[PDB]
C-alpha cells in the first residue's frame, strides 16, 4: 500500500497554511497522519493516478542564495531506475 511521502520546505520558507491544507483534504480512505513538518495522507488501494493542491510558506529569513530547492526521495519498483525528478525554485 501507498507508504512513502517526503516533503520539505523551502530553507526558511516556513509553513504556516500547510497545516490547514493537510487538515483540509481527506478522500474516502484517511489517516490524519502528520509528522509536525511534514504531511502523511496516501493510503488506498492500487494508485497510478495524481491530483493536485496548492500551499505556499511563511517568510523568515530575507535571503535566499542560489543553490536550488529540490526535496527528491524516489523508490517505486525494484526494477527499474528508481527515478529521480527535480526542477529548482528559478528564483535564485
Ligand atoms: C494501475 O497500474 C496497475 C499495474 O498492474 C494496473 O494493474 C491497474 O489496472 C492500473 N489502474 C489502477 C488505478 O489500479
Amino acid at each position: 500500500n501507498m507508504a512513502i511521502v517526503d516533503v520539505k520546505m523551502v530553507s526558511g520558507f516556513i509553513p504556516l497554511k500547510p497545516t490547514v491544507k493537510m487538515l483540509e483534504r481527506s478522500n474516502h480512505v484517511s489517516r490524519t497522519e502528520v509528522s509536525s513538518n511534514h504531511v502523511l495522507i496516501y493510503l488506498d488501494k492500487v494508485s497510478n493516478q495524481t491530483l493536485s493542491l496548492f500551499f505556499t510558506v511563511l517568510q523568515d529569513v530575507p535571503v535566499r542564495d542560489l543553490k536550488p530547492a529540490i526535496v527528491k526521495v524516489y523508490d517505486y519498483y525494484e526494477t527499474d531506475e528508481f527515478a529521480i525528478a527535480e526542477y529548482n525554485a528559478p528564483c535564485s
